[PDB]
């Protein structure tokens, strides 16, 4: 059964809630990015609206094979009626195709759900400038002030210079990156762009990416393994043993594997600078981890919720547990007492 903070009251709308069947009084479901856990139950046997970005719907109907007589994309930045409600998508800045959604109520109450996102000063540009927004369903993955990281542009810049140096020290060096999900694309791009390659991987992946209009991709991407000397793999293959693995299938081109795991935060963050990084070593093969994060760091959220100022705040992550629910709160009370709304 669906839970409370999944629906949005007075409009018939849902986010993200695909696992629970036909939702009672459901007439139009939303789906904010194409991450599993959000679309966990869409199939080609899907027969209800379905409210997206044109990127998640070009996946919804490639990947997931759901009928285009189903699929309504909406373009971002612009005011919609959707069954009698207006709204709006705006980009989350989490992966392609990632939005928030704004609801303008028929009472007068209006709702910010930001998906999944990573806060960032340019949102306080957006059309949220204009108006209040009574409630806010609020991505509260790294809600805790423990949870630092760098900015995206340090870490690409640590990423491009490590590789690099590598492979112009031993141009007999090939360059490997974890990947799981749509998301952190600029890793892998980024160096192969810094090396003069394209980036090698799975037909499956290639499929994955030609759906996400980035410009110039068929410039950047491709399937042929032997002409690239930075390849994607599965996450769960980025270790010694799968590594080792991979080298033996490459033919003798290569002697060397340096190879990229891009997490969201560990606990090493608390620790050390990105500038101060350092890979596990075993013979001719070395892993980084990098943290590279889709998500407000806690101090980006901070920002954003304190010039939002939202009269609830409604969490959709650490949902679980009491703890986690009162560390939360005892947050946005310190937030609201300190910024006066
Ligand atoms: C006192 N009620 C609370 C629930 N409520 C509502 O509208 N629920 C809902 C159901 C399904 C859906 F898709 C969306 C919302 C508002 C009035
Ligand atoms: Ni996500």
């Amino acid at each position: 059964t669906c839970p409370f903070y999944k629906k949005i009251p007075g409009t018939g709308f849902t986010v993200d809630a695909f696992q629970y069947g036909v939702v009672e009084g459901c007439t139009a479901y939303f789906l904010t990015h194409f991450h599993s856990d959000h679309y966990a139950g869409l199939s080609k046997h899907f027969t209800f609206p379905v409210y997206c970005s044109e990127i998640t719907g070009n996946l919804l109907k490639n990947k997931l094979h759901v009928q285009e007589q189903y699929i309504h994309p909406l373009p971002l930045d612009t005011e919609c009626i959707v069954n009698g409600v207006k709204v709006v998508l705006l980009d989350a800045n989490h992966c392609p195709g990632a939005v928030m959604i704004l609801f303008y109520l028929p009472n007068g109450t209006v709702i910010l759900h930001t998906g999944d996102f990573r806060a960032d000063p340019s949102m306080e540009r957006s059309l949220l400038a204009d108006q209040k927004v009574h409630m806010l369903y609020l991505d509260t993955t790294y809600c805790s002030p423990e949870y630092t990281f760098p900015s995206q542009q340090e870490v690409i810049r640590f990423a491009i210079n490590t590789a690099f140096e590598a492979v112009t020290l031993n141009p007999h060096a090939l360059v490997v990156c974890g990947t799981y999900s749509i998301g952190k694309e600029k890793v892998f791009l980024a160096i192969a762009d810094v090396l003069g390659s394209k980036v090698g991987m799975s037909q499956e992946k290639y499929k994955t990416l030609q759906c996400l209009n980035i410009p110039e991709i068929n410039s950047l991407i491709t399937t042929d393994m032997c002409s690239s000397l930075v390849h994607l793999l599965p996450m769960m293959q980025i270790n010694f043993k799968g590594l080792q693995s991979h080298l033996k299938k490459c033919g003798g081109k290569y002697n060397q594997i340096l190879a990229f795991r891009p997490t969201g935060w560990t606990h090493s963050n608390k620790f050390t600078r990105i500038a101060d990084v350092i890979p596990q070593t075993k013979g001719n093969i070395s892993i980084y981890g990098i943290p590279y994060s889709e998500h407000s760091s806690y101090l980006e959220m901070k920002r954003f919720v304190q010039w939002l100022k939202p009269q609830k705040i409604i969490p959709t992550v650490n949902v679980g547990t009491w703890k986690s629910r009162s560390t939360m709160e005892k947050y946005f009370r310190e937030w609201k007492l300190e910024a006066g709304y």
